[PDB]
């Protein structure tokens, strides 16, 4: 069923001025992209998103690099759009992400990664209801 | 002469899923994505941003076609970005437009553009003011 997932293009993947070919995987993937916007996380708010790791040992580098310069966050939509995404990202760790993902062409630790993916259906709702108010997501 | 520019992608452009290829040219002739979200345009919203052309006869037309769907507003940055940002749009006119330019290669017609890009620096500044903060600009 088509659905809709939270995908963000990372510090580092914007700091490339790798926007263009990161979208263009989604969309020639058969995802669109209905809700987007850049703009520069602050330590609450990506402390708010990564709010469920916040006793893991990362958790201060993560927040560091999230907020380390802009972002790009954005709605996908599409058919199986929550497990398209994922295929699509490959494994969070880019040294475990099959040739040709956007994790193993773009990203350099599991930290610098490239691009955030929602997970699960209740991840994606919980993420995009973060982000964007429904009437921020253009319906097409 | 590093500078700022309005550029938006336009309700075919986003219609046909091309943002990204539409971004890459930018990116890699040199130009910094600083800004950017996607929005659907109100009436309002349209007519405020063609305010100037609102005595004109295609005024209507003009806001039907950008008040259509979802379009993308951003500003682009680097050396001369404002005269950089038409010659990668190419002429208003996709049939005279020029092979490799984004209007000869994305547009259908005159009506559905694919792209708009500010004019001049007077309208850049413009252009910008109306659909940005600067606290939503993030140079780098």
């Amino acid at each position: 069923a088509t659905e809709r997932t939270l995908s963000i293009i990372k510090p580092d993947a914007v700091a490339k001025n790798v926007i263009g070919e990161i979208e263009s995987r989604f969309e020639k993937a058969g995802l669109k992209i209905v809700a987007a916007k850049m703009l520069q996380l602050s330590q609450e708010q990506a402390e708010g998103f990564y709010a469920e790791h916040k006793e893991r040992p990362f958790f201060g580098d993560l927040v560091g690099f999230m907020t380390s310069g802009p972002v790009v966050v954005q709605v996908l939509e599409g058919e199986n759009a929550i497990a398209a995404n994922r295929d699509l990202m490959g494994a969070t760790n880019p040294k475990e992400a099959e040739a040709g993902t956007i994790r193993a062409d773009y990203a350099q630790s599991i930290d610098a990664n490239a691009v955030h993916g929602s997970d699960s259906p209740e991840s994606a709702a919980r993420e995009i209801a973060y982000f964007f108010a429904e009437s921020e997501i253009c319906s097409r």
